[PDB]
């Protein structure tokens, strides 16, 4: 279906080198449609809710930091297999492994200053989109260019 | 002083068109500071506000309704001069007359979709900013690649 | 061999999102040189006679009905390899499935919707190639830049 | 009107540079509507037509040879003010006197291999399409991205 | 005459932003010739010389300390016009004061860090160049593509 | 350790096709720091030895030629798992086989003309490196995006 949603976030690392619009960019030609854009600085409750799937981890405490250690540009793209095809767009956990064409491939070098962060599934998709932005923040109606779909 | 804002709002056929991204990453590259963003569809009363200073000429009402037609991305950049650059950066009203390099002369072919709206003076860019952003929209403390300003 | 070619067609959707520069770009910055190109709508004959090979299946129709819908950019390439290596550059079938650096994996989204087409072998390209274009349409003398090839 | 139409040819320097994609991604990026588009090596009564004009100075010679020495991709583009626009997209005839962000003053050194030709005039544009195309090369329909015009 | 020579050297605040690649690139797709290349980290003494004009006035002192502070980029490209032709690439004094399409443009906020030197005449750039490198360091042949000069 | 460092030649057929400042540019992006760069022709004794490893192959020879045969832009790049990273970023061996993304996959189309030498391990980046570099010509201190490194 090509109502399926993503949520993307330009960490403070990427908001810090310049990349957000670069990165939007790169989604928008591929034709997903932005529904939900805002930049903001996360508080730790929204941070510890975004990263609550590594809250037994030891390294929890350092995603939190840094996630709150600045301005954050949160985005929700929808299209079909936006959830799949963006997380491919972003790369590998590691920027150094990821291929040139892709986010992560094309301007990161390090795990822990990765740039961005690209739901793994439609049901994290779900519930970071419904973290990260209120209803009335999101399109109701999303018209893609009539040239992507057939 | 490098603390001035301005106001910049992608219109609805820059949304369209998918010049987000493009449009944003020229500000990143100049060095200006992203400091409020976020997409929305304006309502009527804030349009009507917005070019309330046409409000009595005849074109007023096509400005309104082309701008609460679709989604705008709304956005705010500080930096030194940044009102006058970025109406620099956006070219004339006339997209036919901009030239290359400017986002109207890149862009745009007609006076009515040129793209972008953006402050065309300090105090209308105050008055903008204020019309479009709640104050906890934007950031605060803003800290610019230091290998911008002297 | 150095002068081998390819059939490249830019298809309706990819004419009509404006990508025919920046795929045309994409071959010349490879090195592929440019031996034939013109802008045309396709006619069912050709359309039949180009899908040929896919007559006995259902979806034959749809493939017929769209690249006839619209003006097509074709054009030929020469070049060592330039068969494969055009397919790579291309991308894989499903646009979602195909990495970030393709024209597929950059731009689309719908199998339906792709872009463009590219002759999958030497054999299909020299079918291709006589079937959309005259021999007069075609460069007889190419040369490349001397930096391309030992 | 916005069924105004150009002729443009990219010269043999600028297809043996690898500019053609370039150039033409940058009418397609501005909104303007690609009509006709085809490669040829001119032969020597089209381009003595094409330069007509300068048929009794010196440098008509020159401008016959160089224009016959190569291919040549020969285009119509069709847009508001196209015609003007084209002229302000590609520079001044001296390269060197362009300015960054036309054709002419982002790739060009010397007049004499400058690139691109480009109608100087609605009539001379039509004359040149009628000149460089037969009808049935032309578009007949043509449909722009609808965020373009008002 | 095309053997002429300009000096450029990309400043600590351009080499530290990461624009030598693009910088470079700009000059290489004009067409001009890299006949001359290297990164150095300036010493008082070269600073003092190549800003020797200004040693009256106050800021000289300034300008001196900037351009030892951290690494610089110097070449030398050769080119037709390329002394007058790279000062336009570059943009005036004032990167606010300078347009989209030229480097300051595109890049600057403010005077002082205004990322690139190139020499602003033919004599104070065979100074600089005679300043800056060897003649070991110098190509002695140099041969442009040959669709750039007539 | 993010004080890794590799040793890249922009080879004769790079240079000559205009592609320093977009490789260069590629580096930067990433993040990788430039610790040392100059352009030269070498002569036959530094390309021998580059090239040691193949001197009892017989296409040492032309190894050895090609890379004497014009100006070479060289560089030092430092950054974590820059070694592998570069190489990465670079493609394979045949130009054909590199995925677009790459320097190789986007640029090139033959072996023995594909553009660019990076170090294939630390052992022969820090021999390479202390081949074509004097120490002297190699930034000491190296400051990277502070938004790179965790």
């Amino acid at each position: 279906v090509n109502k399926e949603r993503t949520f993307l976030a330009v960490k403070p690392d990427g908001v810090a080198r310049g990349l957000v619009g670069e990165i939007i960019a790169r989604y928008e030609k591929k034709g997903f449609v932005l529904v939900g854009l805002k930049q903001l600085v996360p508080t730790k409750d929204l941070a510890e809710s975004h990263y609550a799937e590594h809250k037994e981890r030891p390294f929890f405490g350092g995603l939190v930091s840094f996630i709150t250690s600045g301005p954050v540009v949160a985005m929700v793209f929808e299209g079909k297999g936006v959830v799949a095809s963006a997380r491919l767009m972003i790369g590998v956990t590691n920027p150094l492994a990821s291929a040139g064409g892709s986010i992560r491939g094309d301007f990161g070098v390090d795990v822990g200053r990765n740039i961005i962060h690209g739901s793994d599934s439609v049901e994290s998709a779900n519930r970071e989109i419904a973290l990260w932005f209120k209803p009335e923040e999101l399109l109701t109606e999303v018209k893609p260019n009539p040239n992507l779909y057939e």
